[PDB]
Formats: C-alpha cells, structure tokens, sequence
C-alpha cells in the first residue's frame, strides 16, 4: 500500500543526454542513433532572441560552430538542419545506448516524467501533467533547455516534451520532438501569456479511486448522479467537462473497487460543495489532478519495464 | 523557477538491481562488486515467518538454493552469510556497472530516493523521508522487498535504506545496508506498532525558504521570536524540538534570501497559530516536512552528478 507521485526509471534517458554549445550558449541535447535534438534558440545571441530569423541564423552557422559533448567525449557534427523549433545535429557516431523509442504528441491531462539536466548532466526526476492551458508546472533554472519529458510504453521510451522557456507567471512551455509547441507559444523573447488553467476532472476521479484502493473511504457517500448533473457542478468550480471517453478509461478502477464512476462523481460533487471536513486524502489537503487513470493502474499493479 | 518533490536520477542504481529466488519466494537484490545484498526473510516459508530462527534456517540452505538473475543471465552463488537482517550472496562475477558507493545510516528527517522494483526490474522512482518514528511513507506492494533508498553525494551513491515490510497501518519499515532496522522493528510476523509520528520542524522551515526563493512571500511577517518561545508554541502542534544545530543548517538559505532563521521561525509560528486562511504555499494547503535544507539548495542551484 501507499501512493506517491512516481516517475519512470530515468536510466534509458540518462544514456541519451549530451551538452550542446554554440557561441557562448550551452544547453542540453537528446542523442538518438546519429542525430542530436535540441532547441533551435541555442543558435541565438541575446539580441537574436528579441526578433530571430531562424532560417537565416541557421544558414550562417557551419558544423564547426556546434560543440557536442557526450560526457568527456566530443561528437563531431557533420550536418545541421531545422524541424520547426527543434535543431537536428547529425554526428559521426551513433549512440550505442539508444533505447527503442517513439516521438508522440500528448493531449492535455496526460502525465510524463521530466529528467531535469544542466550541461548535459542529470539533476533530478519528477512527474508533470500537460495542463489544459498547454503549460507545465516544472522546476527548471537557467541552462535547463533541452531537458526532455517521456513515458515508458511497454518496451518503448515515448519522448513527448522538450523544454524551451519559462513564462513570467513561473510556468513552463515547450515542444514535442517534431519541434511543435504545446499551446500558442513561440521561441522568441516576446510578451506571451498562458490561458486560464482548469482542473483535470478525470485525473481527480482516478486519484479518489487510488485513495479507496489504499483504504480511504470517509469521502464515499450512498448517492449517485448523472454525467450532465455532475458537469453542471464541475463547470462552477473550474473543472474540465467529464466526457463518456473519461468514464470508459476509469472503467478498470471501477472494476477493481466495485464503485460505479457516477457514484464517485457524486462523492467528488459533495467534496467540491462542502470541502474536505478537516481531513486529508493520500496526505493532501487539496484534490490532486496530476495522476491519470493509467498512472494509478501502473503504481497499484507494480508494472515494470525490461 | 518552480519547486517539485524531486528524486535523484535512478540509472546508477538500475544497473545494480537483480532478482533473488529461494524456493517459491522471489524478491529484489542489490549487486555491488561480487556481493548481492537482500532481505534475509527470502529464506523463509510463510510458516517460518511466524517464528523464524534465521541462524538455523540458513544452516539448512546451500549456495544452490539461491537463484540470482541479472535480467536473463544467472549469477552462480559461491557463498552466503548473514549481517544482522541482510543476506550477502557472494557470486562468481563482479558487477561491471558498480558505481562508487557508500553504506550510510541516516537520521530522522533526512530524505532519499526509492527505486521501487519487482522481479529485480524497476517500476518507478519517488522521494521519501525517514520519519521521527523510524517508519517511511512509501509505495510498496507484494514482491517489493529489497528495493533500496539512496542519495547521490557528489559522485558517490550513498545507499541508506533496504525495504523489508509493511506495518498494518500501511507505513513501511526496513534496514540500512549493514542490516540494522531503523526503529524497534523485527523481520518476524509479530504484533509491532510505530511510536506516534511528529512533524520535522527544520524541514518545514527549509520549504518556506524554497517558497520565498520562488517568489511566494505572503506568509512573511517582521515579527521576532527566540528559539525557546518558538519551541513552546511548536511542541503544542506535535512538531519536533528545534535545536541550535537545526538553526545552523538553515544558515545557507538565510544567507541566500537575507531572512534570519528566527525571523522565518516567527512566520512559521503565525502559520501554526492562525492557519493559511484559504491560501496555498507552492500549491499546498498543508505545511510540507519532506524537504531538507540541502534538498532546497540542490534543486534551486541545479546540482548535477559525475
Ligand atoms: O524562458 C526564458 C529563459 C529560457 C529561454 C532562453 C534560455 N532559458 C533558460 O535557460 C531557462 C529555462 N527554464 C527556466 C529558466 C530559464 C528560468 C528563468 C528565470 C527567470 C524567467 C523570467 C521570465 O522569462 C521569460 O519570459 C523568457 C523569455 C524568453 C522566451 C523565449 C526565448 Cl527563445 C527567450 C526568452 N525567458
Ligand atoms: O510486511 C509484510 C509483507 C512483506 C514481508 C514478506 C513479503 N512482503 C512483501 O512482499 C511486501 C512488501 N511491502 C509491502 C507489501 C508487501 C504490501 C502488502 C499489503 C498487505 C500488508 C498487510 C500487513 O502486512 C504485515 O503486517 C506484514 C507481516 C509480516 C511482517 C514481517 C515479516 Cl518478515 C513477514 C510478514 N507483512
């Protein structure tokens, strides 16, 4: 028993992390086979960041302008190209520790593990959700750009996030590994703001199921509701609409516990209206929304990798 | 900016995890040089667990009774011995992935990363603290025994915890890597209870410093207090006594922020007395006590390893 914010083991991803230096700028790169992936803003001076012409700035660079270091070993750059906001540095050496991998674009509400890196070396690992407003609530300092987010999907490292920037509100913005930003953000030092954020409703229900599995039952009532009546209450407290798709993916946790999804919706409805009655759920005084239904299954089943 | 519950990268420890089978029992082992470390209760039947004599039980075992698997490869056992509650299996092969390592016995309030494992394979990584009552609030299922807790101290993996059991309250008990239990617990299916748990006062103060560093500052007053006056208030809320040793360890965060330790104690005193008034600190409605003073420095300075 017990329930913690749990990250994927980081070893497979640690083996891919490299240092990319261009001019006086150093950040992190992802080394997969004979290509290194990093944010294209590595090629910018502070002045370039104000209004960058990336097509022109990339053409003006030669392969010799890029210093790539895998630990203490220098990797010779033999080619440079752009895919959207990601720089691709072709090198003369394939990474022998390249895991079986995919590039995937995740939906708002989906979680992933972040390996926070500086100078191509890991600092630590933590769990993040893609927020409904397409930001993430990270822990990232100057030099963290090119740190990646991932899941392990059976036998495959699914890379879903590369870190690009921090908004003045202190939340984080980045791209998939095809270099396409999550949300309406751009890799230039212009005034940008995230939309109003909402609570991930399907994730709150998943976490209440996790609490029942671990023996917490005080919040369970004898009531049930409809999806429509739940959603009328949900919208008032800045919760995302629960869809029929959400009810289906909670099915496994409903099966495990024998508590119908719409019974747990009635319990959540009472918690939102009347509060937590001076009590905690899994060591929290607030309703947690950064566990997906499958995050609960993986932790409470003891799913392993390799 | 941002502050998250952050674990060490798990890769160095992943390279040391093996599967240990004795009869119909399989759990996890730690492979360092030519020794595999695991809980001695691996040699017990469910019947033996009720009233084990480990000295007699181990006499009855041969080297051949231990199946050690490093992935798909069997490691031949050439010796077995007991050190307190830890079994040491000498094998014919030294682990080529052995990092620089120390065995350390940690104090109550000290934090560490857990690599939770099943069948010698990793499930996930999370951060824990040694509680004042010598339990840990883990996430552990059947098959998790031999999972280890660690810190990375410069370029050295400091192993501090091996997992042995779950108490009926749903908290966890285990040993250092010399096999000495934290707290008054034994590896036998006997009636056992942890002492009443207390809040780790020095850790709460460290987390308030982390909040100021990230710009969360509403809880700061310019009240003064003495250590003795603070402790008279603190003890009433089931907080550990704060010593002058504790005041010194917060010194670095006081230096960074320019808020004196006893000024932050005055602010904590007000939060205890008056509550949070429906506000949050780093997205929490309760006072967090599982960040050490150095955990704050590591995360906010971007410490990396090797
Ligand atoms: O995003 C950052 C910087 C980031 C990007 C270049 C290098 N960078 C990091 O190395 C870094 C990564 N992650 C976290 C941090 C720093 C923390 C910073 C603290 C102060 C933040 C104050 C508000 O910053 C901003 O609005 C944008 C403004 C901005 C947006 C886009 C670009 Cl192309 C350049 C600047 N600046
Ligand atoms: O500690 C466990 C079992 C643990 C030890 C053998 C294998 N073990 C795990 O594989 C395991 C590790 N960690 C978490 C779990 C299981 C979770 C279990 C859910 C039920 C918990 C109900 C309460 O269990 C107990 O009091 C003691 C009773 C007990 C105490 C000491 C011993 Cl030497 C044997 C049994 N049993």
């Amino acid at each position: 028993s017990g329930f913690r914010k749990m990250a994927f083991p980081s070893g497979k991803v640690e083996g891919c992390m490299v240092q990319v230096t261009c001019g006086t700028t150093t950040l992190n790169g992802l080394w997969l086979d004979d290509v290194v992936y990093c944010p294209r803003h590595v090629i910018c001076t502070s002045e370039d960041m104000l209004n960058p012409n990336y097509e022109d700035l990339l053409i003006r660079k030669s392969n010799h302008n890029f210093l790539v270091q895998a630990g203490n070993v220098q990797l010779r750059v033999i080619g440079h190209s752009m895919q959207n906001c990601v720089l691709k540095l072709k090198v003369d050496t394939a990474n022998p520790k390249t895991p079986k991998y995919k590039f995937v674009r995740i939906q708002p509400g989906q979680t992933f593990s972040v390996l926070a890196c500086y100078n191509g070396s890991p600092s630590g690992v933590y769990q993040c959700a893609m927020r409904p407003n397409f930001t993430i609530k990270g822990s990232f300092l100057n030099g963290s750009c090119g740190s990646v987010g991932f899941n392990i999907d059976y036998d495959c490292v699914s890379f879903c996030y590369m870190h690009h920037m921090e908004l003045p509100t202190g939340v984080h913005a980045g791209t998939d590994l095809e270099g396409n930003f999550y949300g309406p953000f751009v890799d230039r030092q212009t005034a940008q703001a995230a939309g109003t954020d909402t609570t991930i409703t399907v994730n709150v229900l998943a976490w209440l199921y996790a609490a029942v599995i671990n023996g917490d039952r005080w919040f369970l009532n004898r009531f049930t509701t409809t999806l429509n009546d739940f959603n009328l209450v949900a919208m008032k407290y800045n919760y995302e609409p629960l869809t029929q798709d959400h009810v289906d993916i909670l099915g496994p946790l409903s099966a495990q516990t024998g508590i119908a999804v719409l019974d747990m919706c009635a319990s959540l409805k009472e918690l939102l209206q009347n509060g937590m009655n001076g009590r905690t759920i899994l060591g929290s005084a607030l309703l947690e929304d950064e566990f997906t239904p499958f995050d609960v299954v993986r932790q409470c089943s003891g799913v392993t990798f390799q």
